[PDB]
């Protein structure tokens, strides 16, 4: 038993990080088969970052302007092209450590592991969720652009995030591996703001089930409710509305604990209207929304 | 910016994990050079686990009673010996993915990463601290014994923890890689209890500095206290006393923020006496004590 913010093992991804330099600008790249993927703002000088015309900046580069280092080994760039906000560098050597992989675009509310890298070197791993406002609450310093987010299913690494930038509230924005941003953001240093965030209700319910599995039961009550009555109080507190698809996904957790989803919902409603009163759930004094139902099953079953 | 519970990248350890089976009993082992280390209770049956005489149980085994699997490959056991609560299995092949490593015994308050494994296969990675009562608040299911805890310093993996068992309060206990338990525990199924846990004061102050670095400043004030005055109120709240050694370790954080340690102690004193009053610090509504000063610098400076 117990419950932790658990990331996927990072070994398969660690062997794919390289360092990419163009001029005096350096960041991380992802090396798969014979292609290196990285954020396109590697081709920009500090001056260009204010309002770059990336097409112009790229036509003024040649293959030799890109230094790609995999540890000590230099990789020779033989082609380049830009796809949306990523650059793809064709290199002369295919990565012998390329894992089975795919590129996925995730939805708000889902979680993934981030391998934070600097100078092409893995520094740390942590778990986060895609927020409803398409930011992530990450931990990134200068030089972290190009770090990736991923999940592992069976033997296959699913890449879902490449890091680009930080917003002025301390949250982070990036793209999928096709170069398309999550959210209404652009990779230029102009005024932008994330929309208001909301709490991921289905995740909160999944975490309450993890609590019951682990013996924290003080918040349960003998009541039940309906979706419509629950969704009405949820919106009053900036919670995502619950749908029948959500109820179905919580099925296995309902089954293992014998507590129906709508009874769990009555407990949540009561916690929303009256707070915790200095009590904790799984060591937290706030309601946690960055564990999905699948995360709970994986860790508790 | 930002601040997360960050683990070390686990790749160097993943290649050392193997599955060890003796009879119907299977758990994880750690394969370094030509030695596999694993918890000695793999030699037990559901029956032996209440009052095992491990010396008796081990003399009744031979090398071929041990099946060691490294993925698709069988490793052949050519010798075995017990070192305290670990078993050391000599095998015929040296692990080609052996990293530069050392074995370290850590102190309470220090943190490390855990690679949770099942059937020799890595399942997840997370960070925890060794509590003052020598337990860890981990996440472990049946079959997780032999999972390891580690830190990475430059190129070198420092192994500090092998998982063995769960206590009835839902916390976890294990050994260093020399087989010596952390705490007063033994690997038999008899009544044992963890001592009372205390909060790691030096880590709470380190986390308060992380907050200031990230722009959370609401709890600060102009007051100052003395070490003895601070330590007076610390005891009342089950906090570890603070020593000048701790004050010294917080030096680089104090310098980078311009807030003296004794100033921040005065802020902590106030938070203990009045609570947060529905405010949060770095997204938590409780005082967090599982980040060391070193963890904060690594994550907030580089
Ligand atoms: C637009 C809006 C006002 C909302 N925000 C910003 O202007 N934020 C800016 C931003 O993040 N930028 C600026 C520049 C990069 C992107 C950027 O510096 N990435 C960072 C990761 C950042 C840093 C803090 N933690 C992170 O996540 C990064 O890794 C890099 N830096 C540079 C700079 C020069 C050369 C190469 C690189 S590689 C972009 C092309 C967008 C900062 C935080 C620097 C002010
Ligand atoms: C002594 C005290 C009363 C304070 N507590 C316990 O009796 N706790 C017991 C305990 O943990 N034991 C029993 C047995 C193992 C050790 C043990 O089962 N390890 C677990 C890891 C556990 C499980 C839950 N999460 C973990 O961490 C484990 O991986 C293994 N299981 C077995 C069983 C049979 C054969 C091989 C193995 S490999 C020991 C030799 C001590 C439990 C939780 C099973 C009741």
């Amino acid at each position: 038993s117990g419950f932790r913010k658990m990331a996927f093992p990072s070994g398969k991804v660690e062997g794919c990080m390289v360092q990419v330099t163009c001029g005096t600008t350096t960041l991380n790249g992802l090396w798969l088969d014979d292609v290196v993927y990285c954020p396109r703002h590697v081709i920009c000088t500090s001056e260009d970052m204010l309002n770059p015309n990336y097409e112009d900046l790229l036509i003024r580069k040649s293959n030799h302007n890109f230094l790609v280092q995999a540890g000590n080994v230099q990789l020779r760039v033989i082609g380049h092209s830009m796809q949306n906000c990523v650059l793809k560098l064709k290199v002369d050597t295919a990565n012998p450590k390329t894992p089975k992989y795919k590129f996925v675009r995730i939805q708000p509310g889902q979680t993934f592991s981030v391998l934070a890298c600097y100078n092409g070197s893995p520094s740390g791993v942590y778990q986060c969720a895609m927020r409803p406002n398409f930011t992530i609450k990450g931990s990134f310093l200068n030089g972290s652009a190009g770090s990736v987010g991923f999940n592992i299913d069976y033997d296959c690494v699913s890449f879902c995030y490449m890091h680009h930038m930080e917003l002025p509230t301390g949250v982070h924005a990036g793209t999928d591996l096709e170069g398309n941003f999550y959210g209404p953001f652009v990779d230029r240093q102009t005024a932008q703001a994330a929309g208001t965030d909301t709490t991921i209700t289905v995740n909160v319910l999944a975490w309450l089930y993890a609590a019951v599995i682990n013996g924290d039961r003080w918040f349960l009550n003998r009541f039940t409710t309906t979706l419509n009555d629950f969704n009405l109080v949820a919106m009053k507190y900036n919670y995502e509305p619950l749908t029948q698809d959500h109820v179905d996904i919580l099925g296995p957790l309902s089954a293992q604990t014998g507590i129906a989803v709508l009874d769990m919902c009555a407990s949540l409603k009561e916690l929303l209207q009256n707070g915790m009163n200095g009590r904790t759930i799984l060591g937290s004094a706030l309601l946690e929304d960055e564990f999905t139902p699948f995360d709970v099953v994986r860790q508790c079953s």
